[PDB]
């Protein structure tokens, strides 16, 4: 029923995360946390503002879109650490992948 929600102007002040450290392997997706409010006053879950961006660029992939998910997935084995920015806060994820098949 609800689509297409335009916005005023973009005024971050703060934001809190809650990411998780879990392990993944045979294909797995960790499910993260994330809450954003804005300096007007409020509080809104929002995971698509959150820029997410991990060393290893295979393993490097996240599922940021639906509403506040930020799930991510790994490809790759090794310690891919998952960086989080957003306004003047950021956020911290680690997720440990052992990738044995090719």
């Amino acid at each position: 029923e609800n689509i297409d929600i335009t916005v005023s102007a973009a005024t971050l002040s703060s934001i809190s995360i809650s990411p998780i450290n879990t392990n993944i392997n045979t294909t797995v997706s960790k499910q993260f946390f994330a809450v954003g409010t804005y300096s007007d006053g409020t509080k809104a879950d929002l995971t698509s503002s959150v820029t997410w961006s991990s060393s290893n660029q295979s393993q490097a992939k996240v599922s940021n879109a639906s509403e506040t998910k930020g799930l991510v997935t790994g490809i790759a084995s090794g310690n891919p650490t998952i960086i989080a920015t957003y306004g003047s806060v950021s956020g911290n994820t680690i997720l440990t992948v052992n990738k044995t098949d090719t």
